[PDB]
């Protein structure tokens, strides 16, 4: 569409534009146009309006205060209805609607009357018109004389709305005149689409209210005093006998001792309005209801502020003090219910001083709480207390700002932008101690690279498909690494033992089962090493079930078992790690980053000179691990993280396992490399190199199988692997011996 | 009259609530049936049909103590008990029910009928669930990479539509099916695409059950499963590792079984409905602890021939009997899967095979001949015949070509049948098992005599 910048109008037909409108406005003051659609289908993309009548004249403060709450509650309103119909952002939708609006007026001074348009919010007419019920429900349950006043009505197929500056009929003077700041024509029309950068857009006596005496009863108690006619109001003379009262006290409703005149009530949109004749800013105008609760419209008018959703298993997340808090055993709702009545008209904020009360207004926001959101959601933004900051662009923001992302974690402590600084002494610091431990020589420019990825997947929410080994000798202060990272990463990330290494993963209650439910990041430290016989080895079930995005695992005394899983798994250790079971998925999902670094004090510095544990040697000091205890570097370092993610983060990051310098593993490589499945029309090279065919299949002698990988590999190194390897491949049966099926690559190769 | 019980009749006239055999409630809000026990929805409901209501009605299911007490009127008027899901023949999605009988989609009271609880999770709007989407094209270029369409390729590509057929089936399937390859030749992308077509349903597990004990214990295993209409297990452990334990037949048995008996974590309701297909994916051999006559019914063999590769080692991998045919391995297909493109063409394909099998009927039959170590099993008892009446009439016939008679029977010694048994069958690899079907056999006639009553059907055949 990009917006329509023709308005089409009738005279009881034009289509002119800003400037033609104008003109012709001018020209003709007495013309009466009404501006509607030229085509319903073509561009049913309009602004959102709403008109509003109230018979009664108010002071300014009155006027000010009432449409203050009436922009709340339209705001709100509307925003809920985008929310869960429409699809769109609760925040997006307010800002847009109490960013920018145009509010005209009326020349008459006995009535108050106006077409309110909210300039940067579009949506089509289709959605104004499913609206129409929910804006009726919200006119009839409120207090405000103006929100009560609401015209649902002009919401139709090809409505029409009165342009400013003209008269309604000839025989009626009173126009609309505009107001600041917006004094231009084109601020006041509902189909002029201006689509811009801060804009946006959504799409998909009645008998029945209340007794007659307990509505007059009522309307007695609001005028404290007694009537002086009274027993002769009645359903027929409703509106039509004044209301004489006896002046014992003053007036509750204008404070004074007398007036003039007495007072009236009238009936309109199901309610009763209180209103003195003559004079009349002498006295206010008095609502009363006929009809709902109060306590329900309360939990109405705290539920469409979209502050108490529930998850997507069952627990109600709560925003109170600019972060969503939630809790299942002392639920907040009451909290939120009590923190909130700021926020809330002057009768609806006494209500909630009760602690009865504020239980009914919460089982209502219970049993109006059906179908679920989803939470954390967005993998690219890092919840701090105090708010989200971006990764992507590095903006942070505060407020209700990161009310837009359901982030139920956080990293535990604030964010101050004077620590978060790129030239400081700390940093370079923070830099030398990552040279010792990382030296950036070429040699080691691969495991460097690869240090700093693994290093860096900790600041997203995803799921990862690999577990980086860290490989290194005594001495080299992983373990400075680690606290720096937790350090950076607040009590998001999270040490867990060897207990999933060995055991069963999911097995029975285990508390690091349900721990890597939204930790970032998961890290192991002295692996028990299954080198010594005894110690079991690497359970291969445990890392294949860990890379797996969900996580299944039950606690003591719980039931929920599906975790998401977001955790980056680190294991650090001196020791080659063992896995009994080996696979060609377990091949594909294990990386290791080597540490060549020892600090070593000076005392044995020269029994580490010709050290062969490590490529280089350094004085230590014992003044930094307590440095990094004392979140030193935290800030720098999480400036280095973000700059490392973002030169890492292509549209797609992936982690990349390096299966080379497993030791372990490197023995299926040399076999794989050498030896693979056995190509039926080559009979006669393997007749000309000793080796027969059979039955379709080329066999040789499990003696002539041993004698010829006698040579090509070390028995005594991986005897136990080659026993292993032929019983996971055995055949057995043939001739007078078992079966074995291979081709000999490096004798493939020679012919 | 008390206007709190009129309410409540009308509120039960509509059939929103139900009882179920399990003692809970299910009610028809947002259209699911949303069994829960937790926090109990009746009151939800109350206050969602409630602008269908006169308007004197409506007004009083604003109070919280309102709406509890026309739920103690509901809760006292339900009375009597209604089953769960039963139809076998629909699909619920969280936005209706699917009717495969005529791939029929629709939602709201229409669906109200099939007391289908357990759904998808998602909701279905008919976007591409058609024949002419060239997703359907790229889906089966897929399918025809995995599976070939050669004409050699057409029991194994026969049994692989029906196993996949059959996860839409809702009744209890009485056979199990291997997934045989090389190395995720293939079983790794059926298995996502199964799971991003169904979703919810799917369940995946390793071993475990397949191998433990399945009951006498409070084992919360077997009883995870409930409803569900695809189990997948897959990484089968390896029985040839010098010690790795062997899968029980009678586990397959009750997995088979039409009702499984296993009591839940300190719950004494142990009986649950079966309406899975139980496959596995296995890399190596299956080899069983036990294998009887009765196993040879409970088991199906499919094969994979075509190994997902790489041009790196696409030489490598040419020279390898285990794959039959080679493509270069995609990274976009990991994406495909994770963003769940393919969910309609696969299950448009789904129905499709659904409908050209089911006529009228979705049975799965057994498939023993694939599997190595079955073969001998029944070879042994085709390769003789136990003694008939046509053969007791042979007399002194039979006895002439080696054979002894006894008791008016044809028999021989027990060295003459390890022999001739020896001499026909791998005695060094089956030694166990030829010892204990002999041993099953065995007929006894003295303390000092054992002989057999089965006569070589070479001997048979030979005049
Ligand atoms: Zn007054």
């Amino acid at each position: 569409i990009r917006g329509n910048d023709v308005i089409f109008v009738l005279k009881t037909v034009e289509a002119f534009k800003c400037d033609e409108l104008e003109r012709y406005i001018d020209n003709n003051p007495e013309c009466t146009l009404f501006e509607s659609l030229r085509d319903e289908e073509a561009y049913s993309i309009v602004r959102i309006f709403m008109d509003v009548d109230l018979d009664a004249c108010l002071d300014e403060i009155d006027y000010l205060t009432a449409i203050q709450d009436f922009i709340i509650e339209v705001s709100n309103c509307v925003a809920r209805f985008a929310f869960t119909e429409c699809g769109a952002i609760h925040e997006n939708v307010i800002k847009s609607m109490r960013s920018n609006f145009s509010l005209t007026k009326s020349t008459n001074r006995d009535k108050t009357s106006f077409h309110i348009i909210f300039l940067d919010t579009y949506t089509t007419m289709d959605t104004l018109i499913a609206m129409k019920r929910t804006l009726l429900e919200l006119s009839r349950s409120s207090e405000n004389p103006l929100t009560r006043s609401i015209d649902t009505a002009v919401y139709r197929r090809k409505t029409t709305l009165r342009v400013v500056g003209t008269r309604k009929n000839p025989n009626c003077d009173t126009i609309h005149v505009m107001q600041p700041p917006h004094d231009n024509i084109e601020d006041y029309l509902f189909t002029y689409v201006d689509m811009n950068n801060n804009s946006y857009y959504f799409s998909l006596w009645e008998p029945g209210f209340i007794s007659f005496e307990d509505a007059i009863k009522r309307v007695s108690k609001i005028f404290i005093n007694s009537i002086i006619n009274f027993n002769d109001l009645d359903e027929n003379n409703f509106t039509t006998v004044p209301l004489v009262i006896d002046y014992v006290t003053p007036c509750a409703l204008c404070k004074k001792r007398s007036h003039k005149h007495p007072h009236q009530l009238s009936l309109e949109n199901g309610a009763i309005r209180i209103y003195k004749t003559g004079n009349p800013h002498s006295c206010k105008v008095k609502i009363v209801p006929l009809d709902g609760n109060k306590l329900f419209n309360i939990a109405q008018r705290i539920l469409d502020t979209n502050s108490v959703l529930l998850t997507e298993r069952g627990d109600h997340i709560v925003w109170i003090n600019n972060s969503w808090k939630f809790n299942s055993e002392e639920p907040l709702i009451t909290k939120l219910i009590l923190s909130i009545r700021h926020q809330l008209p002057k009768e609806y904020s006494s209500e909630l001083l009760c602690p009865r009360k504020r239980k009914t207004v919460e089982a209502n926001i219970r049993d109006m709480l059906v179908d679920s959101v989803e939470t954390d959601t967005y993998p690219d933004k890092l919840p701090f207390k105090n708010g989200v900051l971006d990764l992507v662009d590095g903006m942070f923001y505060s407020g209700d700002d990161a009310k837009k992302y359901t982030c139920t974690v956080s990293t535990g402590f604030k964010f101050d932008d004077t620590k978060f600084v790129e030239d400081s002494p700390e940093m370079e610091e923070l830099m030398n101690i990552i040279n010792d431990i990382q030296p950036l020589t070429d040699e080691n420019k691969k495991n460097r690279e690869l240090y700093e990825k693994t290093l860096s997947s900790c600041l997203c929410g995803a799921t990862k498909g690999c577990l980086t080994f860290f490989f290194g000798e005594t001495a080299t202060g992983k373990s400075t690494t680690k606290r720096l990272l937790k350090s950076a990463i607040g009590d998001l990330f999270v040490e867990t033992g060897q207990t999933i290494l060995t055991d069963v993963l999911d097995k029975g209650p285990n508390p690091f089962i349900a721990n890597m439910h939204l930790k970032r990041s998961v890290f192991c430290s002295e692996l028990p090493d299954f080198a010594c016989s005894g110690s079991k080895k690497i359970r291969s079930d445990n890392i294949k079930k860990l890379t797996e995005p969900c996580v299944i695992g039950r606690p003591c005394f719980s039931n929920k078992i599906n975790n998401r899983n977001h955790a980056t798994i680190i294991i650090d250790t001196n020791y080659k790690p063992v896995f009994d079971r080996i696979d060609n998925a377990l091949m594909r999902r294990i990386a290791v980053v080597r540490f060549r670094t020892h600090f070593s004090q000076p005392s044995g510095r020269e029994a580490a000179e010709n050290n062969d544990a490590y490529d280089k040697v350094k004085l230590l000091d014992e003044g930094l691990d307590g440095k990094i205890q004392n979140n030193r570097y935290r800030f720098a370092f999480l400036y280095l993280l973000v700059k490392w993610y973002k030169k890492y983060h292509i549209p797609i990051m992936k982690l990349y396992p390096t299966p080379e310098e497993i030791p372990d593993f490197a023995f299926y490589l040399k076999i794989g490399t050498l030896l693979v499945s056995s190509h039926i029309p080559l009979m006669t090279d393997l007749s000309k190199k000793g080796y027969i065919l059979y039955d379709n299949v080329v066999t040789l002698p499990l003696t002539t199988f041993q004698q010829k990988i006698s040579k090509y590999f070390n028995s005594r190194l991986f005897g136990h692997d080659i026993e292993s390897f032929i019983n996971r491949h055995k055949k057995f049966a043939n001739v007078s011996d078992e079966y074995l099926q291979y081709i000999f690559i490096e004798d493939i190769s020679s012919p």
